[PDB]
């Protein structure tokens, strides 16, 4: 029931909440890509629809990660937030720097429903996805420090992986 | 309602899953600890009560982080799973390394519950928290690979940290 709520609010006040309104200022401190223009300075969320390489051209390339973001709490406890910044060929064209994230608390609603049909049916998950990606825009929409900074991708086996970011670098 | 099962099995799934079974490896890939006794291989999952520093007497100290687990997705998504390892003085005495962390998805549930009373109630909240512990328990006490790799610790303002976590370093 509304307890895709409960994980778009999750993904939010335990993520995207302090991640998303410093990822301008961590990209900059990452000097291996500060002097590296055609870097979209935005993180992409992506989605994979149904069920179980997404690089089969071999596009894609982990080229590294961005500074970590130090966040104490309670004045005891330290954690790192860092990003994985992948570079997508364009052919012979120059190549492309964005930010992909593969959404943890979705991949638990698949990962969940393959272990788990009782607790979670492939189709009982199906509408707690749909709700969860429309209320994580909701949250994020009414937040300014958050807005503008993300973007939502779908892909699927015939939405091949290098082709679909590459359609998303034109537009951001 | 019953959507603290889904906070459980996104901590699960999406977490616990894949470093609770390394745990002990990863820590003897650690070189500053490898030869460092007294350090319990194994992960403190920490839970505060109530709401709002937790070290007056200042015992607790960040002495880094165990090596990284690198886990890719889909054979493209890189993604860095390391934890934080800190030292709790126990007076003149020798000092304990242990592994600790500030749950994410239940902290989820205290500052929404502050910054959202509406969707999160704070008696709404209490109960979903209650469900969360005892839901979380069950499945890891029905994983084998996961069993007798975690322990779950409470502390509050009377209940200093520093203190508590020493009497259940003792009694392990
Ligand atoms: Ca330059
Ligand atoms: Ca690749
Ligand atoms: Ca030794
Ligand atoms: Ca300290």
């Amino acid at each position: 029931k509304n307890v895709a709520d409960g994980l778009a609010w999750s993904y939010y006040f335990g993520y995207l909440k302090f991640v998303l309104p410093e990822l301008e200022k961590q990209i900059e401190k990452t000097s291996k890509f500060r002097s590296k223009e055609k870097f979209v300075k935005k993180m992409f969320i992506l989605i994979p629809s149904n069920c179980f390489d997404y690089d089969p051209q071999n596009r894609i390339t982990f080229e590294g990660n961005t500074e970590p973001l130090e966040k104490t709490r309670g004045g005891v406890f330290l954690r790192h937030y860092k990003h994985s910044v992948y570079e997508i060929k364009d052919g012979e064209n120059e190549p492309w720097f964005c930010i992909m994230e593969y959404a943890t608390p979705l991949l638990t609603l698949y990962d969940m429903s393959v272990a788990q049909p009782g607790e979670l049916s492939r189709e009982e998950r199906d509408a707690q996805v749909v709700v969860f990606l429309r209320k994580l825009q909701d949250i994020l929409e009414g937040d300014r420090a958050c807005q503008g900074k993300y973007e939502l991708v779908t892909f699927s086996p015939d939405r091949d992986l290098a082709d679909v970011m590459l359609r998303k670098l034109k537009d951001s």
